[PDB]
């Protein structure tokens, strides 16, 4: 891929990031009346009125503004916005009796769901660690560490390893099945690898290094498919595969059958998840100062599977999910999987040096810019038909904020520059 | 055994406990000048001079006095002694910057080894949880929980499970080999199960219940021999068996008996089994929850470890059943007293009561130094002392007082069952 093409792709991202995506959030999100962030915007960019400030929404905003700022974007206001978020997290969402952050507040900042959900706590560590790295405000590291310590105490399974993932306010484990107390999941464990990476970057402490590596090992040895290297979504405590169910606590709009199961509840993998894992693993290794070769086999399997099955060569973009063995189940185009495939395919090129990953990359890039970005507003359509007709028309809500897309724009520029240097 | 036999065994224990063993300690150990306990006593019961107040000696002292008091012995003085030791643990041995208890102080109470040693921290959780149950003073639970949380943060391996076991003062992992940072041991993980049982008994919180069960599962699934159910002493972090090594940090003496990596300890295995049954009692779960495991430990101990000729239990032998070391060490006798009684309660086979009486007669007739009230630490197979200290930095009164008290508890259960 020529230097001119590299530079064209990079300029397209940068101009869109600076004049479309960040302004969409900068001009809308700060709630000065109640604190924290407004994130419910309809297809016209107007508040759609939902009475929710979710942990995911608030922490993802903190992460986005901290990380965009630390990467050099937004012109200064992003750090101030992140600090605004962190105030909300601590003053409204931190449990001062039992510790940990609450799952849901309403718009006034009152607690409506007081459960302790490791998936959200993962995003608390991630975003508050990134916030301290970006601003030097020690509150971020302080609460990331508090939350890390509570996860070790209450969530780590000292026999089988890994983490139980959903608890009541008082940290007692929730019941079985949909209540979320008896499964260990790819989604939590991968995002913990992501959070621990930044926590370690922030603190430099051995325990955080040692447990980041323990988490990588868990993912690679237990969560990934033993043959195909692809992420298996759900396990019992003993790491035997569990039927993939919807939980009572959601943080996305994942499709299930009416009984709350996936159609192939035991043979279902997500190309976006697998690409996301692979590049976040490479980023952890960078932070650890280890070569990508440390997990060459795993990284190769993740990227190879994704480009072989998940890339829609004919119409552009990445499918939703499919079989570990190769069959596609759902050819719709959901926003966050495009974002994660952008980063992953550049890193697959950087590391594996196969032009097919650059071919895959521009495919996904062209789909994102020509079909998925709602250019009049600056945000991404959340769900489209295979061929790129919008199905869902919200710009954002309690679970779709700006964590995936801002990160993929910044981190795609980052890897395009590294590619450009290698001639 | 007859009601009359049980009553005699019980009275032998009870008289010795009240007139011999506890007075030995009550009259010697409280150090009012420096705080804490003196535990260095020679064969004549006199101070032998050592300049050490180990974490093991102090916390084990707190446990003995807390538990003997809670079971109703000592006419009250043992709670006052336990309190004295807790004062020392907190004010001289707790690390106010990094948390956890230091491994070693000197006689004046100054820290001399500031490492964080999980084996010692186990006994901190054990003794301090017992202290709060025994006295209602919440300092015990408070530091027991603080120690537990630190172990979850710094020592639990979130990948392979179980604990790394030795750390610098600042909780950074120590180095490989003798430094202690790359092995997982039966010693630490069995005693964590012991400690967590009393911690859960103390707090009643679900997290301690859940992690007690997890520790039991680690022992049963990772530490006990896959075929024989006997304890394997050392593992790599991945739970593959490691060559047995001595660590720089010791809590005992390496006896070289002048008369191998498949060796296991009959006393450890008996100890694990009865502590497991006690954990199951605290949990409300039936013994046969782990029937196969418990049957293996006790069966292997009675078949191979009991010296029918001279009395007492041997030191160690192979998993497959060959005896290696026929010397008579004090703590294995104590743990077989409790274990053989529990083996009879659960398995109902008469050989365990024959075994018990064998160990009991060896303890009372050969091993107790009846002029002082403490046990000889190590004897030849036949019953001649090899070492003659009564107590030091690692031999206190944890094993023996507990075995007297807990043997009475179980003899009383067996007598009702007859
Ligand atoms: O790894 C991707 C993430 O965990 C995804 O599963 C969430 O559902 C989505 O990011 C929320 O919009």
């Amino acid at each position: 891929m020529t230097s001119e093409k590299i530079a064209s792709l990079r300029q397209e991202i940068e101009t869109y990031l600076n004049t479309g995506l960040l302004p969409f959030w900068i001009t809308r999100t700060v709630d000065k009346e109640n604190g924290g962030f407004l994130t419910h915007f309809d297809q016209f960019g107007n508040d759609s009125g939902e009475d929710e400030k979710s942990l995911i929404a608030q922490s993802r905003s903190v992460f986005t503004y901290s990380s965009a700022h630390r990467a050099g974007y937004g012109g200064g206001v992003l750090a101030e916005m992140a600090r605004h978020g962190v105030d909300y997290l601590i003053n409204n969402m931190w449990d001062n009796e039992h510790g940990g952050f609450y799952w849901m507040t309403n718009r006034k900042g009152e607690v409506t769901i007081d459960q302790k959900i490791v998936y959200g706590l993962s995003f608390c560590i991630y975003s508050l660690s990134e916030y301290t790295l970006a601003t030097g405000d020690p509150r971020g590291r302080e609460y990331a560490e508090k939350t890390f310590d509570l996860l070790q105490k209450y969530a780590v399974d000292t026999h089988y390893g890994g983490y139980f993932e959903m608890f009541n306010r008082d940290w007692t484990l929730k019941g079985p099945g949909a209540a979320g107390g008896d499964r260990k999941t790819l989604d939590v464990h991968m995002h913990l690898m992501e959070a621990y990476t930044t926590l370690y970057e922030c603190t430099g402490q051995e325990i955080h290094r040692r447990k980041l590596l323990e988490t990588i090992e868990l993912l690679v040895n237990k969560v990934m498919h033993p043959e195909y290297g692809t992420g298996i979504p759900q396990f019992w405590a003993d790491w035997s595969v569990a039927p993939q169910i919807k939980f009572d606590i959601v943080w996305g709009w994942d499709r299930f059958n009416p009984d709350g199961l996936k159609s192939a509840a035991e043979d279902n993998t997500s190309y976006g998840h697998n690409s996301e894992f692979a590049w976040l693993l490479m980023h952890a290794l960078d932070i650890l100062g280890l070569p990508y070769d440390t997990y060459r086999e795993q990284i190769t399997k993740s990227y190879t599977h994704a480009v072989e099955n998940g890339v829609d060569w004919e119409f552009g973009g990445v499918y939703v999910e499919g079989s570990h063995a190769g069959q596609v189940y759902d050819k719709e185009k959901e926003f966050w999987q495009q974002a994660e495939m952008l980063i992953g395919m550049l890193d697959a090129y950087r590391f594996l040096k196969d032009e097919k990953y650059l071919q895959a990359y521009e495919n996904i890039h062209r789909f994102v810019f020509d079909k998925m970005i709602n250019h009049s507003l600056g945000e991404w359509w959340p769900l489209m038909t295979r061929e790129g007709v919008p199905i869902w028309k919200h710009m954002s809500h309690s679970w779709k904020i700006n964590y995936h897309d801002v990160r993929s724009m910044i981190q795609s520029i980052v890897r395009l520059d590294k590619i450009a240097k290698g001639v």
